[PDB]
């Protein structure tokens, strides 16, 4: 019936239950101190009993907590987040939704209409990019980067698990930025060598990320503009991590053809980012995440379908083009291809 | 796994998909014009194609719309809302969540802490009730009442379906206000007679609601304060519709004992409102609806469990105490009892 409307019609409230449990330390409480009674919870969090009962009904109905014989535990998802070392990441991301995303999401309608970021009315400035606007509010700059680091840390396992890194030798990371993915990649695969190709400005951060990891031997940098300049030869594999999502389809063909001439015959290209399902029915994560991308940043980020991306690789001349859609909950994956010999 | 986090972590966005489809007329469009292609939708709504694709992915992932061979229909829930004549009610309620509830919900945390309505910071005033604060913003007064009328219209069927109204003769509606429930009740049950017991102020609205329906014969009014004054005798059944939810448990016992002395032996008391499940695990509607009740109004509304209410009826001397929990999606029901002979 209409029951499916409930988590949507009250969706903003559903979020607030998670937001609250995070800010008031409920989930951490239930993690450290096992089963606790409503009254024990109410005490530990210094909340009016009425308030605690309400919060606990919220969190329990959502499956964020369970209640057995008067005692409250974390539910399956929150339980798992702790077990897998994800809690600080999940807490930080929820804090991001609270302080950055929540209020501007109310400008989705106007953003869809005007095709611009209508939500930026909540962050007055004269400049034309999100962080500068955010930096005008004390606290938000720091949170913005903490959030971005958290989001990345949610996805980066699926990149490292990609089987191609146990067969390629020299990887060219296009727009590799702060080398964090490059370092991680190099640690997980010791014989592998990685070149971070990016703008001079970003590479100063990259040489420090590389240095701290003491990987100055296997992880090099190469100053270039990924569009105008040409790519260094002798690379076995070309990687675009979160690159193809801000460019026009034709601009993506330019980059991929650049990957094709640069990579060695037999070589691989790997496109790693978030993908929409080909039938455009999901996945829900991507679908709901677009509200942020539609409402806040000035630059339009697009999540292309797997099939879209597969098509570009073929237009650029790659063969053995296919996809790697591994579980689980995030919509991140890899589209891949080879240059022939 | 963590998949259950998605509709919660992005819950505010999930709401925005419904909000958008309502404001831009998508669901009405898909209702009137059958299956439409993304491009046809994009055209009719005057949206950038990018915008329409995003909205449609949102709505389709949520099950609000379905897509078959390039053509979009309304999904099961939205389909049903139209079929059952509920669309204007659902549209109005969604408009309520958009303009009144959404932004203050971000003050849930502070509301739980302070036990007061922290969300009212968004509606500056010197007075101490919600509507006055809302009336200071042009448009909101009118929307507030339109919303309230819509919410009521969602629940009032479950009251009328209550079997007791085919066996009682004279009903005393305690705090019956604008007689809308009294009129409806009288129309659906022609032999029934109804007395609206309320404050003189409310009864002036009630005599007009009664008059328009030309039911001045079967629907009377009786000026009283439900706490200090006494109740008129000769009534077969005493009704509290949405009454027990703003009072302290002891204040509810006072009202119910008043119901007991006033009702005739053999008579019924009917408590009709929204109920929390006894195990406090739901229902989700009630659980998420509390964010509004915690953040905006100055008066604390409580949704008591069925068992709580059943207990009060017993403390007031009623027998044959039980509950009527009929489907479907709203948490509204009836707790009932009899005075013995």
């Amino acid at each position: 019936e209409l029951s499916a409307l409930v988590p949507v019609l009250f969706g903003h409230a559903a979020f607030q239950q998670l937001n609250a449990g995070c800010q008031l330390g409920l989930f951490e409480l239930l993690h450290e101190r096992g089963p606790l009674s409503a009254e024990e919870v109410a005490d530990a969090l210094r909340l009016p009993r009425r308030s605690a009962d309400i919060l606990l009904l919220g969190t329990t109905a959502l499956g964020l907590s369970t209640v057995t014989d008067g005692g409250y535990r974390n539910g399956a998802p929150i339980g798992a987040a702790f077990r897998d070392g994800l809690w600080p990441v999940l807490r930080d991301i929820v804090q991001y939704q609270d302080k950055i995303a929540y209020q501007p999401a109310a400008d989705y309608v106007e953003s869809l209409r005007t095709g611009q970021n209508a939500g930026i009315r909540h962050f007055p400035g004269t400049t034309r990019d999100l962080y500068s606007r955010l930096a005008a509010v004390p606290g938000l700059e720091e949170l913005f980067y903490r959030g971005m680091h958290a989001w990345s840390q949610l996805s980066n396992p699926v990149l490292l698990a990609q089987p191609d890194f146990t067969r390629v030798h020299r990887v060219l990371d296009v727009g590799g930025g702060d080398a964090v993915n490059a370092v991680a990649l190099a640690r997980a695969h010791p014989s592998l060598r990685v070149t971070v190709l990016d703008r001079p400005g970003a590479l100063e951060v990259a040489r420090k990320t590389i240095a701290e990891a003491g990987l100055e031997e296997r992880v090099r940098t190469h100053a270039a503009d990924i569009f105008t300049d040409s790519y260094p030869a002798g690379h076995d594999c070309v990687l675009f991590a979160h690159q193809l999502v801000i460019w026009s389809p034709e601009q993506n063909l330019t980059l991929l053809r650049k990957a094709y001439d640069a990579v060695e015959p037999g070589g691989r290209v790997l496109v790693f980012n978030a993908f929409t399902d080909d039938d455009r029915t999901g996945p829900l994560y991507a679908a709901l995440d677009n509200v942020y991308f539609t409402t806040l940043p000035f630059r339009h980020s697009t999540i292309h379908r797997w099939a879209d991306c597969e098509s570009w690789l073929r237009e650029a001349g790659f063969t053995d083009v296919g996809r790697t859609a591994p579980p689980g909950w995030t919509p991140h994956g890899v589209v891949s291809g080879s240059r022939p010999r």
